């Protein structure tokens, strides 16, 4: 069923992956039915056969164990071989040299680079697929692919959802990633935030064109947080603020512990794209509703059916 | 045969490995059983079809690489895939947030890490078996599974041995370990160390119930030594003395060099954990008797078993 | 046929590969053979069916990414294991204590060290194959290999060819190993180089004996760029001149641009061992005479043919 579904056409095949704009809700919907196949093969045989001829190669500028590690596994478990280039501290060998280097060596390269437009380097000279780990935190897709898989998956569809995002919505760009693919369903959107850090006026109008925007809010409030769905959270990093004092009082009212909990759905789910700092209090890890780490393991799945789909 | 030793029960099966006081004689008998076949298998095939579908990472907090690389290759050895992760030079995020992200894609987990309360931190929250590749310096499981490996092999016995340790008996705690590990045999123990790197009076007062401390010196005497069969060697480093007068003193004595081998039997063990300054001199390195090395191919089979009965 | 291949005699069979100085005319040529059927391979399968059972530690004391991930890609692409030790920061462990102990875990080693004088202790003390990746930059022996597989593959002959080394011919060191092993061929060769960074006494003299010295000039003039076929360029670095103005000015009369191309031939082949700097702009790159990548291809099927041929 697996080999019926990755025959099917797909945008994905021997092309790069480096921005969610580049693919559409049939493409999503494909890759998602991959994925729930990956997990299954997975728990049956644990490494599969599907890419065993294949080679990905890892190139990751900044670390970011979460992500790589998790292509190299998917990679593996997809019975594939894995290079992981050592991130270097240093004034190196430009980008696109590196690229081809590492082309004549794998078959698809998981590219992380601080330069945004590292995406460009990628599309002129790299002859093999690249994708995009992250592109100087502009879009990090596979994350996006992986947070759409955990809604659909926890609460089973998409239609009649209200998200709530909840933290610095405008340099946490993974919302503005979702809230992309999230164009095509029924969803209703919630956006706390800091006054400063709220949507970028494009992002904000994109849900407006959707008719998907139902509130915008300085406070957590518990009215907010009854009708969650989704309580989708960000980082809220010091930088973002002149002051300490404006810095913490807006972590104090954001940080969902049991006391902003207790006014969520039993159903809620929690997520946070990770590293967290404080804003989600360890205390809340063991509730059926902290998803964050079952938000890993989908992405296992999801990055399987995207590797089996571009180098298959 | 392997496959019905690893089919035989075992206490290590999906189970945490973080200190030698969880496991029995029985346990490691068995052990030394299946690390004996993965050494023929090993000879015979190179690479075994064991743990075809499994996935261990690696997680050094510092480096080790004499056992982060012996697990990577026992585990590929056994047929199955590794993640090594790697060592940054950061303040990060929190141990237990990396387990349990990691445990999303391996079936197990390899941690080395400064604080000896990461243990604790893993048997809370890592949902698949973590095995302790040092924890603080506290304890390193399987250094004691594979020193006990090496005497058994080199020897072909453990009954009538005397063992004797020299250097820093207090803060080298791979002889802790293996005096605990020692418990069941008929052994006698010498130890040779500056009187302020004595054995703490726990482990001291363990071989006293034991029946098997024979001499205590701070001295490498000809007698002693003509009476060693195992000649276990730690690293004495300087911040354990105040002075420096002090520090190079207790080297010289203690040297293990062709002018100290001349007073051991023909047939005594020189071991030592590693790494090594210059306690055991080079000159002694092709001698038979030097078994530092030997001990690296034996923590190999050890780690096999190991891994084997873990995620069999 | 590669089976066939590889069964027949050769010197490079449990054998170290320090220096070009071990291999004859035919080593070179059944490596070139094998080289070829391994992309026939790679193209066929991917992932081939050589060396299984084999485990290969890749263990790099300074980084070269492009050395280490071939050598990473060609094992694994031969169906063995690949364990890269983490280059660290670091004082740290001796060389052969370290090599001994990796020796116990893989059946060869690719060495990588800023001390000349490794090649000598591998020999002295690893009991398994060590392939030199680098020995304080004396020699680079798989280099020296790839490069002349890549004037074979470019311009199918050897016969008849004028070679021109252009740049730092003093301290590019794969100049030196290639003069070696083109003395068996009727080669003519051209030397442009500063004045103070001519080629060594001995290895003009090298060819000098061998009747293929054509010519020697500071000036890469439109008459030497006319008659050459392989234009291989080495870096030139500023260290190498004590003023500024004499660097600049000699990098600028050697920079191979379409400028310097206009008098080459179209069939001119131009290498670089890499890394760069800009002693080959990055607008010739996509010109079909841009081989240096195509280099980096050749290296990976010349790499997976000496790894057979070392550990089967």
């Amino acid at each position: 069923p697996l080999q019926e579904m990755l025959a099917a056409p797909s945008s994905f095949k021997k092309s790069h992956v480096l921005s969610v704009t580049q693919f559409t809700r049939a493409d999503l919907h494909l890759l998602f039915q991959i994925a729930q196949e990956m997990r299954l093969g997975v728990q049956r045989e644990g490494v599969l056969d599907i890419l065993r001829g294949k080679v990905l190669c890892t190139l990751f500028y900044e670390p970011s164990t979460r992500t790589s590690a998790s292509f190299d596994a998917a990679m593996q478990r997809l019975g594939g071989r894995t290079i992981p280039i050592q991130t270097s501290t240093s004034k190196g060998e430009t980008l696109q040299d590196t690229l081809r280097t590492l082309a004549c060596y794998s078959d698809a390269i998981v590219l992380r680079h601080p330069d945004e437009k590292c995406v460009d380097v990628a599309k002129k000279y790299c002859p093999v697929p690249v994708i995009n780990g992250g592109n100087g935190s502009k879009e990090h897709p596979t994350q996006a692919f992986l947070d759409l898989f955990t809604i659909r998956e926890e609460l089973g569809t998409m239609q009649g959802l209200t998200i709530t995002f909840v933290g610095d919505l405008l340099y946490g760009r993974p919302v503005h990633s979702l809230v992309y693919l999230l164009r095509h369903y029924q969803v209703k959107v919630q956006l706390v935030s800091p006054k400063a850090l709220r949507l970028p006026p494009a992002v904000r109008q994109q849900l407006v064109d959707a008719g998907q925007l139902l509130c915008e809010s300085e406070a957590l409030t518990p009215e907010i947080l009854g009708r969650t769905d989704v309580l989708y959270c960000t980082r809220v990093q010091k930088e973002r603020f002149p002051s300490l004092a404006e810095f913490e009082a807006v972590k104090d009212s954001y940080r969902i512990d049991y006391s902003t909990l207790k006014y969520a759905k039993p159903t809620t789910v929690v997520m946070h794209p990770l590293p967290r700092n404080e804003e989600v209090a360890e205390e809340v890890d063991f509730d059926q509703r902290a998803a964050y780490f079952r938000q890993m393991c989908y992405g296992l799945y999801c990055r399987m059916a995207l590797l089996a789909l571009v180098m298959s």
